């Protein structure tokens, strides 16, 4: 054997003198193969979930992922039962479909996961330092109940009308739709819903300056932040392009707004209950006494406006796109406008948003069907052992958990892929906890997360967005049925999710007809 280890040494020279043709080829293949070699004895484990074959060493199944992840987890689930692993970009991520993977990835206890770890460099980049992703769990937690505190019942209540002016106003002034001088156009719903949910998101949480200033070059600046807001930073966070320098100018000069206005109005003590900026300054201490900057305040702010940005944009956009071959919906949906607004002549309320229940389902559907997060990831901090089974987690592993898969599963809603808000009767609240709850820090939620339907999903990270999206997203419809009916051009349906978006948006281009109900009906105003 002695006489073995010099031939190991005589080998190692011999490689190192190899033409380069043999020894790019010699450092391709044995990844290749080393990797098909690892792959068949991890097959043989019984302490860990089976893992999707892969030829493709580092990538994985990365592009079957990346484009149709809910046809991916059906193979993969067909095959492997609910928990199974997959390379994706370097990281093996182990996935547990079904309200038991939700139990077990939404409830997962604080040592064992971080979600911060999964995302800083998704969001850190765009949102700025100091918030959300890039801190402590317990500072994030106290960040959301900071937030929580601007969107109380009576805020919510403020909010209506000024989300309705905003509404009216783009009907009025915007190429896209211009009321008072057409009664029918074409539309692009991912060009209509993205800005009218930056203007009424704006307008509400940030308030009048801030929406003042979309009415200028300024509006520029987020589209520049938005693109920042990208699934390659996964993997290219920071790279010297002007993509990126487009991005993080745009975050300095859309922070540096809101530090001016935050800094203005404590010079002039002008410090009411009017937005979400108002409400930040009078409550962000943490519990430790240390209190928030106005960088992170305004970093806060960011965040928390470009997520709702999409996820509300998203939703609405698939709203209208469902509703525009269901002139049988549309139809329902204005006959409960009639009744709870009697015959328009009630001025649109908070309260009333909450006697309209058809409106509601119709948005709890569309969440059904298209979940904007496909999935949600955690990386594993501690080995986790899989309840009931041999499997264990090991740390450096992530689990990801994917209720949209459940919410069109058949099993759990009878035939998935119809849309149908009636589906929903006696049971159209946004969500509800109906078991034990809990306290995180940021008010309490529910203890149980086995729900098969969880459009905000559960535990530590639940949205806290919720009932502004349902405000937002009710008083928009509310607006769209009672002005306007709409309809595909013809042969047109509902396009198929892009998955390779941050959120599930629609694929593009995305076009309605639109016609006014009441051709004479004038928008007053400016
Ligand atoms: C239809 C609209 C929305 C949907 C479907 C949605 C969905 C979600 C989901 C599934 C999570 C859980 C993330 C995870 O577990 O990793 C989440 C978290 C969160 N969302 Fe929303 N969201 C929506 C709108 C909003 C809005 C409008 C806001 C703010 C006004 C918001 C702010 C937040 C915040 C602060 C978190 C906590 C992040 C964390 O704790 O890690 N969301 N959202
Ligand atoms: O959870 C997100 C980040 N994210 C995760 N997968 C994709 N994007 C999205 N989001 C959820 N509700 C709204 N946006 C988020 C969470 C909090 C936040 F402040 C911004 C933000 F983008």
């Amino acid at each position: 054997v002695g006489e073995a280890l010099e031939y190991v040494n005589i080998g190692l020279s011999h490689f190192l003198a190899l033409p380069l043709a043999q020894r790019i080829s010699l450092i391709i293949i044995i990844p290749f193969i080393y990797n098909i070699v690892w792959q068949l004895l991890y097959s043989l484990r019984k302490d860990r979930p089976p893992l999707v074959f892969y030829w493709i060493p580092w990538v994985g199944s990365a592009v079957v992922y990346g484009m149709k992840p809910y046809e991916f987890f059906e193979e993969c689930q067909k095959k492997y039962g609910d928990i199974f692993s997959f390379v994706l970009l370097g990281r093996v991520m182990t996935v547990y479909l079904g309200p038991k993977g939700h139990e077990f990835v939404f409830n997962a206890k604080l040592a064992d996961v971080s979600a911060e770890a999964a995302y800083a460099h998704l969001t850190t980049p765009v949102f700025g330092k100091g918030v959300i992703h890039d801190c402590p769990n317990s500072r994030l937690m106290e960040q959301k109940k900071f937030v929580k505190g601007a969107l109380t019942k009576e805020a919510f209540k403020s909010y209506v009308p000024l989300i309705a002016e905003e509404v009216y106003k783009y009907f009025r002034d915007s190429k896209n739709f211009r009321l008072n001088e057409r009664t029918t156009g074409t539309i692009d719903v991912m060009v209509t819903q993205p800005e009218m949910t930056i203007f009424t998101a704006s307008r509400s949480l940030l308030g009048k300056e801030m929406r003042a200033k979309l009415d200028t070059d300024f509006a520029y600046l987020y589209s520049d932040l938005d693109k920042g807001f990208t699934p390659i930073n996964f993997v290219f966070p920071n790279l010297p392009l002007e993509h990126y320098r487009k991005r993080d100018h745009a975050q300095k000069a859309i922070s540096g707004t809101y530090m001016s206005l935050i800094k203005e109005r404590r010079k002039n003590n002008d410090i009411q209950d009017r937005d979400l900026i108002d409400s930040l300054m009078k409550n962000s201490t943490y519990k430790d006494g240390v209190k928030m900057t106005d960088q992170e305040i305004a970093n806060l702010l960011i965040g928390v406006l470009m997520g709702g940005q999409h996820t509300s944009a998203a939703t609405s956009a698939w709203i209208l796109l469902h509703l525009a071959e269901r002139p049988d919906v549309q139809q329902e949906l204005y006959e409960e406008q009639m009744r709870v607004l009697d015959g328009g002549k009630k001025e649109l309320t908070y309260d009333l948003l909450q006697e309209m229940p058809l409106l509601n389902q119709t948005i709890k559907e569309t969440l059904r069907m298209h979940h904007p997060l496909h999935s949600l990831f955690r990386k594993v901090m501690k080995d986790m052992h899989v309840p009931n089974t041999s499997y264990v987690i090991p740390a450096g592993y992530h689990v990801l958990v994917s209720p949209g898969y459940t919410h069109l599963r058949d099993e759990y809603f009878p035939n998935a892929h119809q849309f149908n808000i009636h589906r929903w009767n006696n049971d159209s609240a946004s969500s509800y906890s109906v078991g034990e709850e809990v306290d995180y820090g940021f008010g309490a939620i529910s203890k149980g997360v086995s729900s098969p339907y969880l459009p905000f999903g559960g535990g530590r990270h639940r949205c806290i967005g919720e009932h502004f999206a349902y405000c937002q997203l009710g008083v928009l419809m509310s607006i769209f049925i009672r002005t306007l009916k709409w309809h595909y051009p013809e042969g047109k349906t509902v396009p198929p999710p892009d998955f390779t978006s941050m959120v599930t948006l629609p694929t593009g281009p995305a076009k309605i007809i639109w016609e006014k109900r009441n051709p004479e009906q004038k928008i007053g105003g400016r």
